[PDB]
């Protein structure tokens, strides 16, 4: 054995701990919230600009770490995060500031994607004991119901302007994926079956209905306001495998006989199309053609895929998925993970070369990789 035991509790916990150590305590802004732009070495390289997605995802980080390690200062960092979320990001209209610099808002557009992560963050707040979050979740859900929920399609639209008056013609799978995920987190935290029912409806609508609109029956990213397919461009493997994971997670909460075959199908297809057989890892995107059309290697794709693989292996006992889990971890250990400073590199080229030394710009808190580890951990 020349690799770590990627399927061991010890390894997964060790890796999470080293990733946590890259961000803590550097990301803490004594002024409020978190710094969101980190160099490979840990340096903050932009202390002012903040994005709702990192503001919420860091809440996920510290909350999950507290739930697993029971280290008190992690609960403190999560609460610090919640405070920043509610006092700085949560504006007037109930909507959340998308992007901001100091006391100035840069972008006040309402993104459904953002709202999903706001719900995710409130779930985590609740599970670490902020009793009030149950209400916050409940509030945010209705903001979405009122403004984003599109009952005749069973999906959420993507964005509305800050005034709440101009709706974007754009429809996208992404907001619905993360929305589904968030609502599962909400169901676990609250047991309110409303949320689980919405998660399963989103799952059905994206993975069955919207998927059927494609040749390969894979989930396409971009849709018209009809929710017809609008021809980044191409299929995104990471979202196929991410969906596989979500389906299996739903299949353990509220079973459905198409979940496992669909997860199985999406993963097999995505992995086979996107795995770089010479240098390793999954490419970022391929055409409906199946031609790889963006060969860069992203962290979240590797991570969501090894979570999906692990779940698939537990579900089927097919040793294929175990082996693929090991391949994804091997590639990751050898190329994505900074063994000096901790946490994952964001992106490599074709040849597994870094593009630069920006470990985590806004958006990346290593929510994806720690989350993937956490869910494999539940199965152990």
């Amino acid at each position: 054995m020349s690799y770590p035991a990627f399927d061991s509790k010890t390894f997964l916990e060790a890796h999470i701990e080293k990733t946590m150590a890259f961000y803590f305590p550097t990301c803490i802004d004594p002024e409020g919230g978190f710094f969101q732009f980190f160099k490979d070495d840990g340096s903050v390289y932009d202390p002012n600009t903040r994005h709702l997605v990192s503001s919420t995802r860091f809440i996920f980080n510290f909350a999950q770490a507290y739930l697993h390690t029971n280290i008190a200062e992690y609960k403190h960092a999560a609460v610090h995060g919640i405070q920043y979320l509610r006092q700085r990001h949560q504006s007037q209209s109930g909507g959340y500031v998308w992007l901001l610099d100091g006391g100035t808002n840069l972008d006040e557009t309402n993104h459904c994607y953002g709202l999903a992560f706001v719900i995710l963050a409130y779930s985590n707040a609740l599970q670490i004991g902020l009793s009030e979050a149950e209400v916050w979740i409940e509030v945010t859900y209705d903001l979405l119901e009122t403004h984003f929920w599109e009952n005749k399609h069973g999906l959420y639209l993507d964005e509305i302007s800050s005034d709440w008056k101009t709706v974007s013609p754009y429809r996208g799978q992404n907001a619905n994926m993360h929305m589904c995920e968030a609502l599962m987190s909400a169901f676990d935290a609250t047991q309110n079956p409303k949320y689980l029912d919405r998660a399963k409806l989103l799952a059905k609508n994206i993975c069955q209905k919207q998927a059927s609109l494609s040749n390969s029956n894979e989930v396409w990213e971009h849709y018209t306001n009809d929710w017809q397919i609008d021809w980044p461009w191409g299929f995104q493997p990471g979202h196929q495998t991410e969906w596989a994971k979500l389906l299996l997670m739903l299949d353990k909460r509220s079973p459905e006989n198409w979940y496992l075959p669909k997860a199985k199908y999406l993963f097999d297809l995505a992995y086979k199309k996107a795995w770089d057989t010479k240098k390793g890892g999954l490419h970022y995107g391929y055409a409906p053609d199946g031609t790889v059309c963006d060969p860069d290697k992203y962290f979240w794709v590797q991570a969501e895929s090894f979570a999906a693989a692990w779940l698939l292996y537990k579900a089927t006992k097919d040793e294929t998925y175990y082996k693929q889990y090991l391949t994804l971890w091997e590639f990751s250990w050898n190329h994505m993970i900074d063994h000096t400073f901790g946490a994952w590199y964001r992106i490599l080229d074709e040849n597994n070369a870094q593009y630069d030394n920006n470990k985590s710009p806004a958006g990346k808190t290593d929510y994806h990789t720690m989350g993937a580890c956490y869910e494999v951990l539940k199965t152990l």
